[PDB]
């Protein structure tokens, strides 16, 4: 018994195994947009009803507002880009394939339609490859401030803006990484170290706690309380985190704080490396391949990659002049 | 003034400049002036192209009976010359094609379906392309890892011979190399090199392309096997640049970038390379000693240009790096 | 931009001392009014003043006197070590008895400790007269020089010493010296100093005084103790891991503006998670420190290589591809097969 | 079994293994052979080498009226010659060793004072040595940059010839290029290769040596110079070399490996590098196809190799090339 992992992101296509009138069959609708879907295809576009966009719009509204006071620099900075070229405002829902292509020119990062809440290891699997699945559907419009489920309105408001961050997007990919071939022992503990950061998490920033975690940026109710004197906030250790044991109905009464993302995913990568596992792997940007270093041999192909990369660095310092170029 | 160039894979819908040579209307000489019927097949497959914009899916071709019949001549005769005369890299790629992007002698491949071979395998894509590129818009796709490629194919009277790169040419010739690591990183080191450099420098860099990627030889177990997209797509020329008939010199970017040439008759000079690894190491040396106020690095992540033209710009890139060698610091830990 | 030393040889300029607690200057000496003393320490300087870099440290006979004295102090420490030092200590205080002429009967020389030193970590030694002015003390440890004394305590007070005599430099500092990850933190201290304001050098003395002199450190949950001061004190290694003192979190911004005194025992000591974070710690305190340039020491020649331009960057860069280069051969020559050596 | 080869500077007190090639003692034709008062000298500075151990001040000696008599001549000869027919790193180092290292007419240099100016410049140091070592010790000693060096001069009747490495050989010609840091990554490169390797391979990197570091030649700004210890230490040879007669080969590690020669008459073939830089990484190329299933990384700060022979001691080594980089990270932010 030992578990199989994509090594190439079109094999992404095998990692679909999934958690579990008017409404029921519009949401079979779009749950066939997710199933029809294969790698390389464009995200089918969904026009949005009346009632869908008002949800949204309820939920787009009282969540802005709660953000310039909550919401970390990175999310703030990201989600007004978001506003400018993807399509982000109160009287629409934005479509996957905007945003897609949006995260793909900042930090490669790209969305694939998927019915509903993965397994565990297919959904860390996927953001190994730097691909996050995204739901096209939105919740009821009976109840617009709480949703059990991760509709449309969690994941653009929630997870896509930190996703357009260079080192959240490494960070993100690094948890993917440390997945790959793990035990299922192993990605109960990286699925709640996840919880407690990419879902939960808070961050310093300037001596100020501001949230960060998807599940609070999406939840007006949690946004609130996670900032409030109310819940036990501790340092992030990713040891303590994803032993530390939680529940997904009301409020998280602990929440963990970073010193920085720079050093959680300093922190996360000492974490993984104390992972057992008889290899470790690395992502080929170029083919968006994972290359098993399961050998010295493999190792040494892999840094024949950093060192024509540092001979590139080198001729830039040379090339390097104290006159003030002037580009066309 | 440093010219404009692409630092977004986006911006290769700028870099659309085409060449002028050996067209239907223009040229009376040309096998297909007289006929209609295929300058106005021509007219069609040009449009699909000027339409392409980045991130399109690129449009597939119904080729005719007529067009799969030219295509199964081309190919079976230069498919029995391989086996003696191509590289092992070629041989290797095409064997792949013929089994994953539908390579075979009745059929002509799609575009959207070698993209995604070549993508999956070297990172290399592929983009529409109604004609042949001046010479500074073909080397600033190759930097992004795009291949810019006709789908159209040549007249049905001369099969054995075209001037123009039709679809046979580009499929035949340039598209089994780049399924090649070292190969696909060479062709985008040209291209590298070639971003915001003089005309006088993009000249060097389209006639050293012309000695490697096109016309080019490689040292294979002592053998001389041919690895130039001008050659493995030329049944003639194929036969020519193997015989004893012209004059091989060994591989020298520099002697390369300004050997004269002619696209006429059949290539005169050869330039052989000890191997892929060794051209590309004699390529970096020559690009570094290219006038040039600043350098340049490939985001494969973002498929971005970041121009290094101080030290700011170069920690941001050495940042990677360092994380990179982290990676491979808790792999040999897990090898341990 | 104030001068600082680029090549080892140049330490021969940085012996500027600190003169207050010397035998001839304090009345609170216990060699004061001890006309021996006073004049075997001016000989013993003498020895330090005459020394050029190079040389080969000069050798001293000690008296039976003298020889006492170490005794005492050896004995007394030894027996507190097991309990209180930290493991890196014990590890190299072992390696010293057994190659460095470590013993009760006898007082180490500086150049078989010299020896000792570089082929462990680089580290050598060479004999200075007395307390060095901060710059120069960290100055020296830039190039992994430790400006040692050859002088002993009064034989009056061998449990206490104001001043850093041989008891101090060999059972304190010497130790520690002998671990790679330690001598690449002194190093650290010592290159972040390189012309750095008087302001700043009194930041980092301050820092070195709660690391290198009196910090703690975990070891597997346990509280150690690492400093050279702690190490060579019989009363204050016990008093460091007692209830009495304020023991806080090692970070270098709060241990460099921390008061202090040097009369009695520290009444607030460091406590590092390991050498190696400690060393991380520093590193970012180094890196928010207000120079327009960035040294790098050459093991080769050891001289300090000035970071000021991005040409320097690329020479220095250059090294670093060398070495990936032996990496990547190492990784192609390596094989499963279990190799015999001679 | 792989050889025993030293991991610690220390140990090069074991790799002291002489040859006996042109002996004042064996060989009838050696100029000192009839002469009891030079054997007696050669005997007497063949001891100070002996009694030597890593650690120990290099000893100086006194040399006689006679002696230096003899290095005046090789000296003023050579020197004239220099300005033509040196490169360009010789004539730099030369003029630094003639204000620093007491090299002039009238004065035999200590080895003392040449260890430390080469220490400075380079890393490289000198240990003094009785005569010429066996390949594997020499070039064991080269991968701790160490130069192994003869203090004895050669007979005072045959001045302008000696196939022996007297004292003005291996300052003359082997010293001003250990001066520059491509050359004396070079001369350790081709030591280190050879570290625990066969002997079929010691044979092979020895005539690489013969045909560089003794023997070479480089192109400097279209010129061609003699940069080798065997040509910058001979009169009759350096002009040979530049001469129309000899055969110029390009610099090819496998080539020269494997050329045939001798050391009784002028060198026939001769191998011309590009620069330093490019005949350094064309041996790494050479060295990175030498049958050896290890590595070895040498530690400037102990003086000592590492063996890289597991994945383990590879990462041990690649923390320190971590923290240099994290070091120029830091330094091209300041600037
Ligand atoms: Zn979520
Ligand atoms: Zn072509
Ligand atoms: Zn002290
Ligand atoms: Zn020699």
């Amino acid at each position: 018994m030992v578990p199989w992992f994509p090594r190439k992101v079109s094999e992404l296509d095998k990692c679909h195994h999934l958690v579990t009138q008017v409404y029921r069959q519009r949401r079979k609708l779009i749950a066939e947009i997710a199933f029809q879907y294969r790698h390389g295809d464009p995200i089918p576009r969904v026009e949005y009803t009346a009632e869908e966009i008002a949800t949204w719009k309820e939920v787009y509204t009282t969540l802005k507002g709660l953000y310039a006071t909550h919401a970390c620099g990175e999310h703030l900075e990201a989600f007004a880009l978001l506003e400018r070229f993807s399509g982000y405002r109160e009287d629409n829902i934005p479509q996957l394939e905007d945003v897609s292509r949006f995260l793909k020119e900042r930090t490669g990062f790209q969305l694939r339609p998927v019915a509903g809440l993965l397994s565990a290891r297919d959904f860390l699997a996927s953001l190994a490859f730097r691909v996050f699945q995204c739901t096209q559907y939105i919740r009821h419009a009976s109840s617009p401030m709480h949703s059990p489920e991760p509709d449309c309105c969690h994941e653009l408001l929630g997870h896509v803006p930190m996703l357009a961050d260079r080192t959240f997007a490494q960070f993100s990919q690094d948890i993917g990484l440390a997945s790959l071939g793990a035990s299922d022992e192993e990605i109960e503990k990286l699925s709640t170290l996840y919880w407690f950061t990419v879902e939960f998490g808070l961050c310093k920033q300037n001596g100020e706690v501001k949230a960060y975690g998807a599940g609070l940026l999406s939840s007006y109710g949690e946004l609130l309380h996670c900032l409030s004197e109310e819940p036990e906030i501790r340092a992030f250790d990713p040891e303590a985190a994803a032993v530390q044991p939680y529940q997904d109905q009301t409020y998280q009464s602990v929440y963990f704080v970073s010193e920085s993302f720079s050093d959680a995913k300093d922190k996360l990568r000492s974490y993984a490396s104390r992972i057992q596992r008889p290899f470790s792997v690395k992502f080929d940007p170029y083919t968006l391949a994972i290359d098993v270093l399961d050998s010295p041999q493999a190792v040494r192909r892999s840094l024949e990659g950093v060192q024509d990369e540092l001979d590139t660095l080198a001729h830039a310092l040379s090339a390097i002049g104290a006159e003030n170029l002037y580009f066309q």
